[PDB]
């Protein structure tokens, strides 16, 4: 396990992270802690700070943004998303506070770097209003964001999860699109939005682990209970799929997803996901085309025999084919009776043709036309026949590497594996090991990706780890360079691992002396 040295101590728990690559060879992480956002260069080095919060403090410099204060309730703000808009470019940071509410900040030229300017507060006074607001956007429960640009407007796809306490005023609701005004004074009236019916707010909740936009859709991944009447507890997995090139959620769709341990043993629970075209080896042992982009989660059983955790992998084309063959078995010709629509936590019940609260389907109305859940799941088994152990997987990021699929993954306890992406059997393919330095805390969910290194979080620090794994200098011996993975280009020079450059007379991969 590689030792690791933090880039930058943030001074807290890091509540977010994101980054940002522009034209002009310009780029930035963005580092959120409770009440502070943290702007780096490229070298990971501070170059910006601010404020925001405690709401209701004269320092907060979001907070000021709104107008002339205060702005209540008084309390910390915890960051909740950090989504670049890079049509402008800018980014977006909601928070805790202040009613979910977002900041808008332009990216300005620095150098390799990039700066901020002044805030724009996106919540207009006269303009929202307790059972109405546009602008309440973010839940301190947790909320995913996903940026698409339409024509020449951007629209943010916002899920946030909900329970009474949050919902009572000023609720942001479960699923919703909402325009961004040109003129960064809110988000545009009249939004479109699904969310947790008052009835169910009571027992039923909705985690929102992942999201992502990808050919003509934006994808949510959620936790939540198996059914609207069931023991809030026996939790699975969702996969929940919007247009991406009309702002409407009439077809909203919902499909279970099921990974399972099978020499099997269900393992419901989505702890992480991470979306990527796939290299040619691992196209093939999927039966898809070289660099499709395949969907890849992370699951646990959230409570003896069995791996702590398993991967398995989701083509996304397979997921919109399963899908539609779902909207086709709900609303198509004689459709075949007991079928249910489903997602009674958003609508009322009904079976399938018909909309949602109804036993007849009206001439001027389409089954189409209102959310479904799919009737069967998805189900995969995991990539790894239960090899990853007693390993406790906290975060991921896939990445291809010509012929090779490489998951980087994040444990409970502060170290990166790097694994081959295949089918296994008898054992994984390591490229490495890395620990993050020594606090051992867990890598933090969430993984971006700068140049050729991955950022992770653990504790109040960031780190980077190489994308190849490490340099062929590393390999001290012709046996153990040779033993290196082809993708890293290492080769035997005699008395030195490199590449081919380093020693272009002698480099060679193919036997010891
Ligand atoms: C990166 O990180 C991985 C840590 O998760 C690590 O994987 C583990 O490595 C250990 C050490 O090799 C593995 O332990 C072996 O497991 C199998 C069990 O069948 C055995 O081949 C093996 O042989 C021996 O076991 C003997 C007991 O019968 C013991 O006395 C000997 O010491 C000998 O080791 C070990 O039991 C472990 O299973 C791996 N775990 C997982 C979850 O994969 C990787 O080594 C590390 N990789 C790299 C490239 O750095």
């Amino acid at each position: 396990v590689k030792y690791v040295v933090p880039s930058f101590s943030a001074g807290g728990l890091v509540q977010a992270m994101v980054t940002y690559e522009g034209d002009r060879n310009e780029s930035a992480v963005f580092v959120a802690i409770r009440n502070r956002l943290h702007v780096l260069g490229p070298d990971l080095k501070s170059v910006q700070s601010l404020a925001t919060g405690p709401a209701g403090d004269p320092g907060c410099q979001t907070c000021a943004a709104c107008g002339p204060g205060p702005h209540g309730p008084p309390g910390d703000t915890d960051t909740k998303v950090l989504v670049l808009d890079p049509a402008l470019p800018a980014l977006v940071s909601c928070g805790s506070s202040l009613q979910g509410r977002c900041f808008l900040h332009d990216l300005e030229p620095q150098g390799t770097a990039v700066h901020l300017a002044a805030p724009a507060c996106l919540f207009s006074a006269h303009h929202n209003r307790p059972d109405d607001c546009p602008d309440c956007v973010a839940s301190p429960l947790g909320t995913r964001v996903t940026v698409v640009e339409q024509g020449q407007a951007s629209y943010f796809y916002v899920a946030s999860s909900l329970d009474a306490a949050v919902a009572a005023s000023f609720s942001p609701r479960s699923v919703s699109i909402r325009r961004l005004k040109a003129d960064a004074s809110g988000f545009a009236p009249g939004f479109v939005a699904l969310s947790v019916l008052p009835k169910h707010l009571v027992s039923y909740s909705i985690e929102y682990v992942h999201s992502f936009h990808t050919g003509a859709f934006v994808y949510f991944l959620t936790v939540q209970p198996a059914s609207v009447t069931d023991d809030p507890s026996a939790l699975h997995t969702r996969l929940a799929r919007l247009s991406a090139t009309e702002p409407e959620l009439g077809d909203y769709r919902e499909l279970v997803l099921d990974c399972r341990f099978a020499p099997g043993q269900p393992y419901p629970v989505l702890q992480v996901a991470h979306s990527a075209p796939v290299g040619a080896q691992l196209a093939t042992e999927l039966s898809i085309a070289e660099g499709q982009e395949v969907l890849f989660g992370v699951f646990v059983t959230g409570k003896g025999v069995g791996p702590n955790s398993v991967v398995c992998a989701f083509p996304i084309d397979l997921l919109d084919t399963l899908i539609d063959e779902g909207v086709e078995r709900c609303c198509e010709s004689p459709v075949h009776p007991g079928l249910r629509r489903g997602l009674d936590f958003f609508q009322s019940p009904s079976f399938c043709p018909n909309p949602p609260g109804l036993e007849a389907l009206s001439p001027n109305t389409s089954c189409r036309h209102f959310p479904l859940l799919v009737s069967s799941s998805f189900s995969r088994v995991d990539l790894f026949n239960g090899l990853l152990g007693p390993v406790q997987v906290t975060a991921l990021y896939v990445t291809r590497l010509d012929n090779v699929t490489v998951a980087h993954m994040g444990t409970m306890d502060g170290r990166i594996l790097q694994v081959e992406l295949v089918r296994s059997l008898n054992y994984l393919l390591y490229v490495s090991n890395f620990s993050l330095g020594d606090s051992g805390q867990p890598v933090q969910r969430d993984v971006s990706r700068l140049g050729d290194h991955l950022l992770f979080a653990s504790g109040d620090q960031v780190f980077q780890v190489p994308i190849q794994g490490p340099g062929c200098r590393h390999f001290l011996t012709c046996g153990r360079c040779l033993r290196a993975w082809h993708f890293m280009g290492c080769g035997w020079c005699g008395n030195m691992c490199g590449q081919q450059k380093e020693c272009p007379g002698s480099w060679q991969q193919d036997h010891c002396p």
